[PDB]
Order: structure tokens, then C-alpha cells, then sequence
């Protein structure tokens, strides 16, 4: 028994974090190799934060205009150039503590752990879901800009997010390593609104799996269901549509469980219809969307 | 916006674990200067453990009966002591990634980081609370015994906590790092129930501070209460008696908010009493107690 959401060891990230300050602006750096990354609007004030030109912004900034900060190493700064909406500082020391790493961009409904930084530093990491609106219900302050989201396999980081605005909702937003952003969102103080924010169903599904291996077993019902009709369902309910890829990839839990994937959907109908009646799941009282089917197997194989 | 259950940063810890062999049996150690601290049932068979006398059974094992690896470096084991039930062996390596760091002996209700690990090697962090009954519900499968929980104050790590048991109802017992379990539990596979888990008053108090502070207000009503009338209900609804004490320590939430902590008694009294009618606080259906009164300070000031 025992289900937490549980976030990556961040150790292989915490190496990597650096303090960034353009003029009186400081955020997070994320310093690989003999690069450092971080939000380009680190070079905008807050009047400029309104209608930034970053070209333009940028041209009035030099190699000695950023400070990079690593603990209390100061890294000298031997070039500067803007992808997307990511500034690249080229430091003249490669990172000592670089892991093996990429970039990737991931999907709505994937999981990824997020370490929040405060000027350089280490505060805390939590797990998360990118939402289908493309927004991440965060833990972020002024000064978590350039916090990174990231998984990790075996030794391997893979970066898939960097934090770079809080809406007027106080949801964020923000980009892949990259620089583009996940959703419609721009770096600029402007009227900015999410669409609907839908539950990952297929997520729902994992976690429903995960309570049965865990022995909560009250919501299994006794009907079954079909795609179409589940669907039905799940968009009246602002539940994200399923597909056929979904089902596959719940196929290792379907056999772990020997229960098919359209009997877990009929129980899920039920209790998106009935609700709980006062009832927890794992210890939750709502349908819980954090866990994808690849986590879940993860903490319960 | 913006409240997340955090984990502190593991990086501290991770360089920390390694793997500690006895025979066939094979647990997480932790690592720090020149001693590994793990179990005692280390040196038990699966049929040592009904009743083991770890007395008689240490006496048939010699420092080199113990493998104890960090990575792919194996240490050389120069003795070996039993403190209550935890092994201590002595290595004739330092530990060079040891941090500073502390055992402390946390209270009932105090919350704290498990770094989950298999076989010496980190997988996953989470923050979870000392239940009142001196349990820990946590993500532990074969293997996770001897992961570690901790706090993290600026460069020093507290070491709280060492999983040792799961008992037959699936949740965790474990010790302090000085080998003393908290509550009743023993290192022996026998009958083991726990008392009432009781809810932490003085945390889900904390945590309404976080929900105001964040724009959940709903809850808010029109009355107040006194302590002992407060406590009247608590009892009914297996919530921990409040102090004054506690009221002390929720003080700096009471002046950030402007709400007596009498009044925020009142409130929580009354969804103890209706329930919450179908909605949700900062995101949650139940009332939520592993946010201490630090941790909320921690993470809204
Ligand atoms: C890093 C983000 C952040 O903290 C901002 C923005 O969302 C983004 C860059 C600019 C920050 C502000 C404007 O809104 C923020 O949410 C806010 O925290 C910042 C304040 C405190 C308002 C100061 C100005 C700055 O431009
Ligand atoms: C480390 C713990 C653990 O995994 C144990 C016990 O709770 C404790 C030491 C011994 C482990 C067992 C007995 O119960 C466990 O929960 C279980 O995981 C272990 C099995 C898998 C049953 C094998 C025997 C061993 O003694």
C-alpha cells in the first residue's frame, strides 16, 4: 500500500541553478555546459514589462551588463544571443556539475517536477501536470522566474519547461528550453486568459488503476461502456476526450489489474454522475489528474 | 496565487544514499563522515523477523559480512555497533558529499521530506506529516526501507527519519537516526495496529491561513468561538485538541490575514459541521493537514 504524488531527486537539477541580474532585474538561470538560460524579459523593467520590443531592448545590452551568479562564483559573461523568448548567456566555465541532459517539449497532461528558485537558489520542488490549457497550477512568488520543470530517466534530465509569467489568474505560464512558450501566452503584462482547463482523463484513469493496486476498490462497478458513449460523458463533464492511444498506453495497467480499460471507464461515468457521496479514493476526495499512466507504473510495478 | 504541497531540494541527501547488503538482504543506508546508519533487521532473514533477537544475531556477523555500496565504490567496513535499532558501521571513507547536518526528534503533526531510494539509489522526494498516531503514509514497495526524512534549514540538513516497517494495515513506522521508533512499533514481523489517526488541528488551521491568503474565502463566516467550545468539536470529529501553544505558533498567520485565530476556530467548526457543501479549498475537497504553520510561512511571505 502507499500512493504519493512524488517528485523527481532534484539534486541533478540543483546543480545547474544560477542568480541572473540585468540592470535591477533578478531571476533564475539554468547554467549547462558553458550556457546559461533564463526568461529574456530579465532585461525588461517593470515599465518595460507592458509593450516590451525585446529586439530593441536587447541591442542596448552587453556582454557585462548581465551579472551570472553561481553560489558565489561569478561566471564571466563572453556572449549573449535571444531564442524565442529564452536568453542564452555564453559563460567562459562549463557547468562542473552538467548532467546528462536534453530539451524536449511535452505534452499537455504530462507530469514533470518543478524545482522553484529564489535568485539562484533551491527552495523546494513539487509535481506537477501541464494543464490541457496549456497553464501549471504552480508555488511561485516574484523572483521563481526561471524555475525549471523536468523529468528524469536513469541519468538523464530532460528539461521540459521554464517558468515566465504569472497570468492575473495567478496561474503560469511559461516555455520549453527553447523558448516557446506552451500555449497562446506572450512575456508581456497584458490581458492574458486561459481557456477551460479540462481534466486529463487518461490520467484519471492511471490513478483510478493505481487505487485499485492500492486496494481501494468501491468505485469498481458492475457495468461496462463504450469509447463513443464514455466520451459522451466526459465532455459534458470537462473531462478531455479519450482515444484509442490513451487506451494502449493504459495497457500495462489493464493487464497488472485484469480490469479492461472500458470497465474503468464505465466506473469513472458512474462517479463523474454520482459523485463520491462523501467518500475519498486514495485518500482524496476528487479525481485526481496529476498521476500519468507511465507514473503510475513507475510507483506501483 | 499559487500553494503547492513542496518538498525540500534532495540534492543534499541524494549524495548521501547508498546501498547496504547482509547476506541476502539488501537496504537503503545513509552515509555521513564516516559512519553508514541503516536498519538493524538489515542482518535478518525473511524468517529472522517473526522473532528476532538482533542481539544473538549480530553476534554471527563481522564487518566483513556487511557490503555497503555508494555508487559503484564499494566501502571498506573497519566495525560495527547496534544504537537501539538502527546498524552503525564504520567505513574507512569519509563521506566527501557529506552536508552539514543534525538528528533531530520531531513531534507528532511536524511535517518533513522522505526521500524514496531502492537498493541505495534515489527515485522519487515527498512531503508528508508524523501522523499523531506516529505514522507516516508513505510510497514505500520492497526496497524503500532505510529511505530517510528530513527538514532543510539554509545549508543543514535534519535528519528526522528512517522507514524501518510497514505494518500489515500498509503504512509506515520507522525511527529517529539515534534507532528510536516513533510510537509503539518494533523491528519484528508481528500483529502491529495503530491508534486512531487523528487530524492535525493546528495544521489545517495553518493551512486555511494559506487558503485566504491565496483568494480562497468562502469558508470565512460570521462567527467566533472560544477554545474550549472549539475543542468540544474537534474531539467529535477526531481532530487533535488545540492549545494555546498551538495558538501562539499560528500567530504570524493571524497577523498577515488580519483573522483571529479564534475566528478561523469558527470557521473550521462550521465545515466540520455542514461539510463543504461540494466545493473546494485552494484546490482540495477535504480539509488538508500536512501543511505546518512554518511550512505555510514558508511558502506565503
Ligand atoms: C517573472 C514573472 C513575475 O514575477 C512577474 C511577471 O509575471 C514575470 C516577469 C515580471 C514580473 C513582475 C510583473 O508580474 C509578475 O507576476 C510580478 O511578480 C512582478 C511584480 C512583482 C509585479 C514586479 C514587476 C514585474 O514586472
Ligand atoms: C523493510 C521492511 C519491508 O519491506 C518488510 C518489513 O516491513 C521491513 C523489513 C522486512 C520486509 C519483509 C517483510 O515485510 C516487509 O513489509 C516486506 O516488504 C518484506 C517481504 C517482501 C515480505 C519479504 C520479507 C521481509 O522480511
Amino acid at each position: 500500500s502507499g500512493f504519493r504524488k512524488m517528485a523527481f531527486p532534484s539534486g541533478k537539477v540543483e546543480g545547474c541553478m544560477v542568480q541572473v541580474t540585468c540592470g535591477t532585474t533578478t531571476l533564475n538561470g539554468l547554467w549547462l555546459d558553458d550556457v546559461v538560460y533564463c526568461p529574456r524579459h530579465v532585461i525588461c523593467t517593470s515599465e518595460d514589462m507592458f509593450n516590451p520590443n525585446y529586439e530593441d531592448l536587447l541591442i542596448r545590452k552587453s556582454n557585462h551588463n548581465f551579472l551570472v551568479q553561481a553560489g558565489n562564483v561569478q561566471l564571466r559573461v563572453i556572449g549573449h544571443s535571444m531564442q524565442n523568448c529564452v536568453l542564452k548567456l555564453k559563460v567562459d566555465t562549463a557547468n562542473p556539475k552538467t548532467p546528462l541532459y536534453k530539451f524536449v517539449r511535452i505534452q499537455p497532461g504530462q507530469t514533470f517536477s518543478v524545482l522553484a528558485c529564489y535568485n539562484g537558489s533551491p527552495s523546494g520542488v513539487y509535481q506537477c501536470a501541464m494543464r490541457p490549457n496549456f497553464t501549471i497550477k504552480g508555488s511561485f512568488l516574484n523572483g521563481s522566474c526561471g524555475s525549471v520543470g523536468f523529468n528524469i530517466d536513469y541519468d538523464c534530465v530532460s528539461f521540459c519547461y521554464m517558468h515566465h509569467m504569472v497570468l492575473p489568474t495567478g496561474v503560469h505560464a511559461g516555455t520549453d528550453l527553447e523558448g516557446n512558450f506552451y500555449g497562446p501566452f506572450v512575456d508581456r503584462q497584458t490581458a492574458q486568459a486561459a481557456g477551460t482547463d479540462t481534466t486529463i482523463t487518461v490520467n484519471v484513469l492511471a490513478w483510478l488503476y493505481a487505487a485499485v493496486i492500492n486496494g481501494d476498490r468501491w468505485f469498481l462497478n458492475r457495468f461496462t461502456t463504450t469509447l463513443n458513449d464514455f466520451n459522451l460523458v466526459a465532455m459534458k463533464y470537462n473531462y478531455e476526450p479519450l482515444t484509442q492511444d490513451h487506451v494502449d498506453i493504459l495497457g500495462p495497467l489493464s493487464a497488472q489489474t485484469g480490469i479492461a480499460v472500458l470497465d474503468m471507464c464505465a466506473s469513472l461515468k458512474e462517479l463523474l454522475q454520482n459523485g463520491m457521496n462523501g467518500r475519498t479514493i486514495l485518500g482524496s476526495a476528487l479525481l485526481e489528474d496529476e498521476f500519468t499512466p507511465f507514473d503510475v507504473v513507475r510507483q506501483c510495478s
